[PDB]
């Protein structure tokens, strides 16, 4: 199963790992995708994701934007998680670079209580511009299910882990 987590509540667990890799070693049920409205995986999380898929997750996710529209800021919606995991839980957080409102990141997290289990990202963390302490306090408030955060740069696990209250 997942190794070497921190606990840090009864249900979440943190470590510092790249979640491509944490997901190609476990093959989780859901890895959660750190998506923009259109599915358009260019970076962040979100493109080194659809890099591992061989840009399958691309494919799929288009093939869903042009029969679905896009999703909404701090909306999901699942699709196949390809050679990374069962299923891939697209979730929107806020992106504070695009001026988006930072109180949907609680909206983006509440999509994680429809899965027992996730391995997943912070929600509006790295490129999204909200302040990953922010969103890890918003991440233990807000999910009652199992998720394990991957966070892929040490300092900022250092960090997270040292002023978590």
């Amino acid at each position: 199963s997942f190794s070497g987590y921190l606990k840090l509540t009864d249900n979440v667990y943190i470590k510092n790992a790249d979640i491509v890799e944490e997901a190609k070693k476990v093959k989780p049920t859901v890895v959660v995708n750190a998506a923009n409205v259109y599915l358009k995986h260019g970076g962040g999380v979100a493109g080194a994701l659809n890099k591992a898929t061989n840009n399958a997750m691309q494919v799929e996710s288009d093939d869903y934007i042009a029969t679905n529209g896009p999703l909404k800021v701090g909306g999901s919606c699942v699709l196949s998680g390809h050679n990374l995991a069962k299923h891939c839980l697209h979730v929107v957080g806020p992106n504070v670079n695009k001026g988006e409102d930072i109180q949907l990141l609680k909206s983006a997290y509440e999509n994680f209580n429809q899965h027992e289990v996730l391995l997943a990202p912070l929600l509006s963390a790295g490129i999204f511009g909200a302040d990953p302490i922010h969103s890890l306090r918003v991440c233990v408030d807000t999910v009652r299910t199992n998720v394990y955060l991957a966070v892929f740069d040490k300092n900022l696990y250092d960090k997270l882990v040292s002023s978590f209250l």
